[PDB]
């Protein structure tokens, strides 16, 4: 069963919709095609061009709260980090070769920048997650500054807006897309629906 | 128990709302204190400027999807009204008396406007509801342009933005705020939480 995942490291919300579908991936096996996509292009091709959220203090304020009451749900830690800049380890993202290199570089940056709060355009975090991975530090930073990297970057984000994602984190399965970590409960019904019909319990 | 509840009759997310709190009422007696506020104003009040979600085409698209989702969910109708003019039946709200009588005032719009999809600058729907409630459609036609309800209303948005309500439908049980039809889960895990301290199943 698939996926199509689209996030931005820059939102808290994809952090938590990221650990709920990787623990789907880890306990069910659901396969996800994860997609790094730029928040701020998919805004302005829509034309939602106001003041962000972050810029709202009342509403950030209350934002903030919701986010720890998921994660309190979720059980991990979040943890603002000093600013949105998340184009760089957004790019980095297409280094990623298989389902499993995807998902844990993924799951990596998700947890530095979110569950520790560690700034995305931290001049080190490129060398900290290849350690982690396992990665070529030289060849993954050469990659992040090619013209190449940002082409597939730009083409991953307007293949996004063809599909009518506007923000993030968006789940589709099928014909179907649900925009929120407060939405994968539908998500979840859905594919409880395909795996009975596939098992012969539904029609 | 008492839950605060904060809506503005122009919000398909309030009308869902409002159907979920109107059940846990009747079904399990929680009192709730409603008050109609002005969204417009209470965004002004906070720097919410851009281009309203209504306006953005894409954006709207998927939430009609999302409202028919919780619609489906919830068993009711939802259907889109002509416009989103709601200040008369807004401020018509503060005409109701009793607890019983503004739960039923708020039930009887939110199901026009909503439920059937009746615009709620209709010029005739202060008569309709008037009719449905069994209260004097001329006294209650007068009170719509009266300086005092408009003051009122004020009043209550006013008292609303204070309490840092930026958005509609927002709950409070004590000290706690939720903001959203799907936040409800929320408000009902804290209900049952302060059901079982105050029955001694919980320290
Ligand atoms: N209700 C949400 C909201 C998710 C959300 O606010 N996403 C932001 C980025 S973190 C977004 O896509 N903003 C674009 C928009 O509001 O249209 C959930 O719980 O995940
Ligand atoms: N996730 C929501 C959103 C509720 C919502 O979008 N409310 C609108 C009015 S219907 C609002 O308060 N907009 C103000 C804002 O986005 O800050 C829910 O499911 O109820
Ligand atoms: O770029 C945006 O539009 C944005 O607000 C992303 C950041 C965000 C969203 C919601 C809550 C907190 C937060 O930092
Ligand atoms: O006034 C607003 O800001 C607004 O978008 C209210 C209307 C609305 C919100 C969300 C979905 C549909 C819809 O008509």
């Amino acid at each position: 069963m698939i996926v199509d995942f689209y996030f931005d490291f820059l939102s808290p919300f994809s952090y938590l919709a990221n650990q709920r579908l990787s623990k789907l991936a880890q306990d069910y096996g659901l396969t996800i095609r994860y997609n790094a996509i730029d928040l701020a292009r998919v805004k302005i091709a829509i034309g939602n061009v106001g003041p962000s959220n972050r810029d709202l203090k009342v509403k950030l304020d209350y934002l903030k709260v919701d986010l720890q009451r998921w994660a309190q749900l979720y059980g991990i830690p979040l943890v603002f980090p000093a600013n949105y800049n998340s184009r760089r380890m957004n790019i980095g993202f297409y280094y990623s070769g298989a389902e499993a290199q995807a998902a844990a570089y993924v799951n990596v940056v998700f947890n530095a920048v979110w569950g520790e709060g560690i700034a995305p355009d931290l001049e080190s975090l490129p060398a900290l997650v290849s350690e982690k991975l396992g990665w070529d530090r030289s060849a993954f930073e050469h990659f992040l500054s090619s013209n190449a990297a940002t082409e597939r970057y730009d083409e991953q984000t307007h293949a996004a807006i063809e599909r009518k994602v506007f923000g993030v984190p968006t789940m589709f399965l099928g014909d179907e897309m649900w925009w929120g970590n407060d939405r994968l409960f539908m998500l979840e019904s859905a594919m409880g629906r395909l795996c009975r019909q596939n098992a012969d319990l539904s029609s």
